[PDB]
């Protein structure tokens, strides 16, 4: 019994390894997609500089 | 909401640079005109000495 309980909680609590690292990445590079395209978005008012008279 | 908010803000306070700059050369082109005719204006009333004084 110790064992096939042991066996449910990891099937409840245990992380998947796998999964994990695999959304670890995910999140890693929508991450850095942000963080270029809020750079990008950063300069966007610069236009107004130029039609500025 | 915060965001829409924000936009929905702009949409009605903020400035339109591309259309007040064009504005605002207009104002200075259509003043340029105004001081050269006014100066033709000033010199106007010249006429009558040519015709004796």
């Amino acid at each position: 019994i110790n064992e096939n309980v042991n066996a449910s909680k990891s099937r409840i609590k245990d992380t998947d390894f796998a999964k994990e690292t695999t959304a670890l990445t995910k999140s890693q590079i929508l991450s850095q997609a942000s963080s270029s395209v809020l750079a990008q978005a950063k300069q966007a008012p610069n236009a107004a500089l130029s039609l500025l008279g």
